[PDB]
């Protein structure tokens, strides 16, 4: 774990100005950055930001200027989170999600958490989609957590960063021995039904998104592109997830079952409404 | 096939409908005062227009303890795109819906001469502001990749034009593979799908949703790819899993529907990398241009 690097308020203002300019521009010219930040002082700051790899300079035939980098975007989110006493130090990357990088972080007291940094996207698409990708995850984690789903407890959010409870477990893909394979297989299958019961289909249900703890309990850590059960082709997505689970257990643990669930028999009984509500609340702030 | 020309709308009404769209970019719900400012009608019958737009179900109004205002509806968003396409002579009439994509509704449309095309209307974002942007983005990505894939001789429809969340493309004379119950040579059709997966992987892409619903079969039993919403790069950390999943879906369908099995299915290791500037790079270039042109970035 390493403490965040120091930065002056002036440098932070320019870095923030690059981000603001990037909302509607693929490339931000030095002149615009100066206008937003409020000019050979500005150029000094830009030169320092390039050296630190927080921003990058680019030349194209139509326009030339700067853009935020992954590191620069990360710094904005982490500093904001640092200011809220949520994250003070960041460790190394332990893995990835479909659209994200996962890290370990610690607060002031040294209490550890999981940090997910979302990367999705074009420069303007990248800034917008990464932020949106994170918001959706935080919103859905919160909604799923309220209904006692096996997901981490969400702690905080900013931009493309999400901070959640850290599960003491490993991805199912790295697990080669389990106490009872039928037991874990059933937990996963029951999980798929429970999501369908609440109107959701994962769409990426696999050994990579499922984490197994010491007690062999499964926790869902990635849900980027879930499908509604109201979708015209919802059955196919449901069946695909089930087959993926069956495939993995046959390959890894040599376990088979003929009790595969069916989509039509699934009934409904709400997370999407709550999650959309949470998404709307968060959007008001940004 | 019932194709109907769009209903007429006055310049004033279109201006207000356009104003709601502009307002929706910064507001989940758009207040009336803001719409008037944006529309700026010379004589100020703004409230008159909005209620008619509400009556025609093009927009909807809401009040909450915290906020109140208007929002575009699916029909209203559709009207802006179609009216725009109509003025540019791309499409004059719209038929019935013939099917769906992962994030879209597919329709039949016709131009002035009565020539038919396929129209896709993208719906994504079930928040109001995300709905406005994501639908545009979904349409833009689709047009951009269709263009990039088509120029490289991929079996995809020819993209004609786009606006907002709408994409207009060549209409393929075929039906989705899920609806096909008899084929002259299933082995041959199976080969087309597998070759398509290899060709996409060779160009740095994995479909991620490769299925009977996304593949169209024509009169000569040729396959066309009509929906590719969330493709994965071959450089993705778990790309091999996604590649295999798509292959298994194809194998599964053919065993169930045609009782056909084969052992000549591709492997991820065999994939090659062509020119660095491949489909993704070309598609990204198109995406940047369309984003620059987006009407939200310019005055009315
Ligand atoms: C929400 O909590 C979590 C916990 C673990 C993970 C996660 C996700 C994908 C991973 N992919 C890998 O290839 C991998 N290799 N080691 N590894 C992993 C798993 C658990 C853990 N620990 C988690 C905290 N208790 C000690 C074990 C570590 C760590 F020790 F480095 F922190 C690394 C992962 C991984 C973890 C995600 N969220
Ligand atoms: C890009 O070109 C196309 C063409 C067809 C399609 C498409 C996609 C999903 C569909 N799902 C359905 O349940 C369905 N039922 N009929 N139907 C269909 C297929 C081909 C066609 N035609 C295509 C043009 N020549 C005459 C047949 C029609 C039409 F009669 F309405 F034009 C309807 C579809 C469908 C088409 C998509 N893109």
């Amino acid at each position: 774990v390493a403490k965040l690097r120091y930065m002056s308020r002036d440098d932070f203002r320019v870095l923030t100005a690059v981000e603001m300019g990037m909302k509607n521009h693929e490339i931000v010219p030095g002149s615009l950055i100066a206008s937003i930040a409020s000019h050979g002082g500005c150029n000094k700051v830009l030169r320092e930001l390039v050296k630190h790899k927080l921003i990058a300079w680019e030349r194209t035939k139509t326009v030339q200027g700067y853009r935020l980098t992954n590191a620069g975007y990360d710094y904005l989110a982490l500093k904001t989170l640092s200011s809220r006493q949520v994250v003070e130090s960041v460790g190394n990357q332990m893995g990835v999600g479909k659209e994200s990088d996962i890290y370990i972080v610690a607060n002031e007291e040294g209490q550890q958490f999981a940090l997910k940094l979302h990367r999705l996207g074009h420069n303007v698409s990248w800034l917008y989609l990464s932020r949106l990708s994170a918001m959706k995850e935080f919103a859905y984690m919160k909604a799923l957590y309220e209904r006692k789903f096996p997901v981490p407890k969400p702690i905080d959010y900013n931009r493309h960063a999400v901070v959640m409870e850290l599960i003491n477990g490993y991805p199912l893909c790295q697990i080669h021995h389990v106490e009872d394979p039928a037991s874990v297989y059933d937990e996963a299958m029951e999980l798929i039904v429970k999501l369908a019961n609440h109107g959701l289909i994962h769409g990426d249900f696999n050994e990579f998104n499922l984490i197994l703890d010491e007690s062999d309990h499964i926790t869902m850590i990635d849900f980027p592109q879930m499908v509604s059960t109201s979708h015209p082709n919802a059955e196919w997505y449901f069946d695909r997830d089930v087959k993926c689970i069956k495939d993995f257990f046959m390959k890894r643990f040599s376990y088979e079952s003929e009790l595969f669930p069916t989509f039509k028999d699934i009934r409904r009984e709400d997370v999407e409404v709550s999650a959309s509500g949470y998404t709307k609340e968060m959007q008001a702030d940004d």
